[PDB]
RNA sequence: UCUUGAAGCAGCUUCCAG
């Protein structure tokens, strides 16, 4: 059915910011000569339209009571001019409160079908790499990673590296205020404090990027090189038993890297120290020399058939393994580290890597990992590296203008009738 | 049917060769 946003009343995926813009409403209202949409004025109104849909459905109708109680003076404004001109008139503050209240609306990280319509017309923090490459849409007119991975890494973090903490599992899509072409979400943040007033972000945390290997998801039998590796590392955890551990397959997450020679898209981690041999240029370079000094932090896992079904740090070290610059990795955390500095006006970001080992027949049923229970259809963790990412200020500014300039030559050939104002835009 | 090329959201997936 073709959803409406500007009528009176799966199909909820279907009320994008591309919808939106592309709505006759909206082509009627650009048509005039006057009308120059600047961004973020006509996301801010857009938000305004699809929660006033969304909002009495979902539950919680806070984002349209501080459009209209705050932002349209106690008027409940119904057309596209009336809604843009209150919307350009938005100071910062109220622009951040607004993208507060929809990250708070959209609190289940995957699951409603809002998120699916808010994502459109921005770029996410796994699209960056694209956005930043100028490659081909933004505007488009399952669960084996979210059960079988970020929940498993998600409790490990939670119960065995933050659990004196205050943590925060489920943070909803950030649009970015001073924009609103860029909008992330965060996979985990640790040692977090809360208003009254809702969630706050606090330069004293550490916000963690859950993503993990099934490369090395072995199983436990004399044959098997991983395993081999593995019981190597379990009884002895060293930087020399994660060498061998990383090198028993053809594909390895860890890449060798000469005088600062530079890497490739291969995988996420990578060595520039001796023991680690086997077998735009300039923006790399400058990354390359903020990674190279802060080491992984690798954590051996108790083995659940050994410690009665228990899952907790048997033992943790140091490794001299770095962030690969080039990796989408790196550009994802990169955005994601820049819209929590716009909700801040600094935080610590990591890619906590989960490493896995199929269920065995002789693996106990109820599993713990430290104080709460492990899934039986989910693999048995065995390891966790946690590998500190920084971004040097020149870098990140200069990449974030390439994404900015794609976004604003690929919204001005997308919708060719809109009278875009960029100059507005120019501030971010 | 597998490993070595390449390509993208993590494993798979999408085009090959031998």
């Amino acid at each position: 059915t073709p959803a409406d946003l500007f009528s009176e009343d799966a199909v909820l995926a279907s009320l994008s910011f591309s919808k939106f813009l592309k709505h006759a409403k909206v082509r009627d209202w650009c048509a005039q000569a006057k009308i120059q949409p600047s961004m973020p004025a006509l996301r801010m109104a857009y938000n305004y339209f699809l929660f006033s849909k969304v909002g009495e459905f979902i539950g919680s109708e806070d984002v349209c009571n501080f459009f209209v109680d705050r932002v349209f003076g106690g008027v409940r404004l119904l057309d596209v001019a009336s809604v843009y001109a209150a919307c350009s008139q938005m100071n910062a503050h109220q622009r951040h409160h607004i993208c507060c209240l929809v990250e708070r609306a959209t609190s289940s990280q995957s699951l409603n079908p809002v998120w699916d319509a808010l994502r459109d017309g921005i770029i996410s923090s796994s699209k960056f790499h694209w956005a930043v490459k100028q490659q081909n849409k933004i505007f488009s007119p399952p669960l084996a990673f979210g059960l079988r991975c970020e929940e498993v890494v998600k409790t490990l973090l939670a119960t065995l590296l933050h659990p004196d903490e205050t943590n925060c599992l489920d943070y909803g899509f950030m649009q970015s205020p001073q924009n609103g072409i860029f909008g992330v979400s965060l996979d985990f943040a640790a040692n977090v404090k809360t208003d009254t007033g809702r969630l706050q972000f606090d330069p004293n945390c550490k916000v963690y990027s859950i993503k993990c290997r099934f490369k090395y998801t072995f199983a436990k039998m004399e044959c098997d090189p991983i395993y081999a590796a593995y019981q190597r590392l379990y009884e002895a955890p060293g930087k020399l038993a994660l060498k061998d551990f990383f090198y028993s397959i053809s594909k390895p997450a860890v890449e060798y890297v000469g005088l600062g020679k530079l890497p490739s898209e291969s995988d996420y981690l990578v060595a520039y120290d001796q023991e680690w041999e086997a077998c735009l240029h300039n923006l790399i370079r400058e990354c390359i020399l903020h990674n190279s000094t802060t080491e992984s932090d690798v954590y051996v896992l108790t083995d659940p058939q050994d410690t009665r079904g228990q899952i907790s740090i048997k033992a943790r070290f140091k490794a001299n393994l770095f962030v690969n610059v080039r990796h989408s990795y790196f550009y994802q955390v990169l955005l994601q580290s820049s819209i929590v500095e716009e909700y801040i006006g600094s935080p610590k970001y990591y890619i906590a890597t989960g490493f896995f080992r199929k269920r065995g027949y002789q693996d106990p049923v109820n599993c713990t990992i430290g104080g709460d229970a492990l899934d039986p259809h989910v693999e048995i963790p065995t390891l966790l590296i946690v590998t500190p990412v920084y971004f040097p200020r020149g870098a990140k500014h200069r990449l974030l203008h390439q994404a900015a300039n794609f976004w604003s030559r690929s919204a001005k050939d997308t919708f060719p009738y809109i009278k875009w104002d960029f100059s507005y835009l120019s501030a971010n």
